[PDB]
């Protein structure tokens, strides 16, 4: 599924993203563009061997496993493939633990590059939410 813009805010709103750990709804909205291009199955490979999986792009090193990583720590419990799924839920919750896990949404190359220190209230502007 490639999610709309306001489609896609209006999901992780649902999901309780909006301020989870302080970084307001824009913030998520932007990673997930720059990420995927809000494509659910988007799959990227990574330099180390690893993949990154989904509309959060999602690394198989430590979140989940996809059976092809060296020393996957499959820290969400999930299949790879999970989140690649139409049904953001799987990617959600797996984002919720990232987040959690110290770097904040640094964890997130393109968030960093791209989404950090801009103006994210951009990214949810006209919607309904
Ligand atoms: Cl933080
Ligand atoms: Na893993």
């Amino acid at each position: 599924k490639v999610f709309g813009r306001c489609e896609l805010a209006a999901a992780m709103k649902r999901h309780g993203l909006d301020n989870y750990r302080g970084y307001s709804l824009g913030n998520w909205v932007c990673a997930a563009k720059f990420e995927s291009n809000f494509n659910t199955q988007a799959t990227n490979r990574n330099t180390d061997g690893s993949t990154d999986y989904g509309i959060l792009q999602i690394n198989s090193r430590w979140w989940c496993n996809d059976g092809r990583t060296p020393g996957s720590r499959n820290l969400c419990n999930i299949p790879c493939s999970a989140l690649l799924s139409s049904d953001i839920t799987a990617s959600v919750n797996c984002a919720k633990k990232i987040v959690s896990d110290g770097n904040g949404m640094n964890a997130w190359v393109a968030w960093r590059n791209r989404c950090k220190g801009t103006d994210v209230q951009a990214w949810i502007r006209g919607c309904r939410l």
